[PDB]
């Protein structure tokens, strides 16, 4: 089993908006001794399942305004934290975090659980290994919401999913030079920088997952991967685009935070055009990479744009 610590529950004891009860799965196939923390929101029994995937570096928090939208429109809604993030267990190496690492750790969650009519909900890293899940197990997923995302394909294929990765300077450059390089990492201070509506506290939420250091190798390692994508990764996400083209039938909603500087329209608008049946995006002026901040609105809208084409 892999070398992982975990969060104490007392950091989590203090939270802003949070009041969603934890579950766990220990022991998922291919992760032994590891433990991932879920939410489970709604009726259990509905048919309806908003898989709601956090990116970097979040956790289900992210999703705290969405949530409720969606659980009181009669849906299901599972948030899990990825390994290395939020409740979940913590991999103390950076070598034990890839693509593959957090992508199956996906598809066991989803058999595990069973979950079937899925709408996939996705943002940053939650997008760049949730999309490439509905062409392992089509018939599990009905719908799409897509928030500033895109696919880790190489960058012949796709020269807009690489080229944001050189420039601006002040867009993934900087973001990855803040996480990778301080040796105190603050996740707080980085989350209001990158997420200047944040209050404190909300702030803070995002800094509780990790008292130390030693408990932040999966956020070290995500801007390392955007960087240098191996050759699994790659192949994944071409094939993951020739779902979205040619394979993909499902309703999809798409909404742009109009202000991030990492997946913005540069990046949104290729998206759109890979997804067969991508209406026009919803932009959200005021909106940054951390879409859900305004995820009310996103959550809102795309219940009626579903409804309408229902
Ligand atoms: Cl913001
Ligand atoms: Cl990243």
């Amino acid at each position: 089993m892999v070398n992982a610590i975990r969060t104490p529950d007392q950091r989590f004891s203090n939270l802003d908006q949070y009041p969603f009860s934890p579950n766990y799965l220990d022991d998922l196939p291919g992760y032994p001794g590891l433990r991932a923390h879920y939410l489970d929101e709604g009726n259990s029994d509905a048919e309806d399942v908003f898989l709601c995937l956090h990116g970097e570096p979040t956790w289900s928090y992210l999703y705290r305004k969405m949530i409720p939208v969606f659980a009181e429109s009669g849906a299901r809604v599972i948030a899990p934290d990825f390994f290395g993030f939020g409740k979940s267990d913590k991999p103390v190496d950076e070598e034990d975090y890839t693509f593959e690492f957090h992508r199956n750790f996906l598809l066991a969650l989803i058999e595990r659980l069973d979950l079937r009519n899925i709408t996939l909900v996705v943002q940053d890293w939650g997008g760049f290994l949730g999309l490439t899940l509905p062409m392992a197990d089509p018939s599990r997923f009905k719908r799409l919401i897509i928030m500033n995302a895109c696919l880790m394909t190489d960058p012949v294929t796709q020269p807009a999913f690489s080229a944001f990765v050189t420039q601006p300077a002040d867009g993934f450059t900087a973001w990855k030079y803040d996480l990778v390089t301080p040796s105190d990492l603050r996740l707080d201070q980085f989350m209001k920088r990158w997420a200047p509506t944040l209050t404190e506290a909300e702030a803070s939420a995002y800094a509780a997952p990790f008292p130390d250091t030693s408990y932040q190798a999966g956020v070290r390692k995500f801007p390392k991967m955007v960087a240098q994508r191996d050759q699994a990764c790659i192949d994944i996400s071409t094939e993951a685009i020739s779902f979205w083209q040619n394979d993909w039938n499902g309703q999809t909603f798409m909404a742009i935070g109009m202000k991030d500087k990492l997946l913005g329209p540069d990046v949104m608008y290729p998206m759109k055009a890979l997804i067969n049946g991508c209406p026009e995006p919803l932009e959200i002026a005021d909106a940054g990479h951390f879409v859900q901040e305004f995820g009310e609105q996103v959550a809102r809208e795309a219940l009626k744009h579903f409804a309408e084409t229902e």
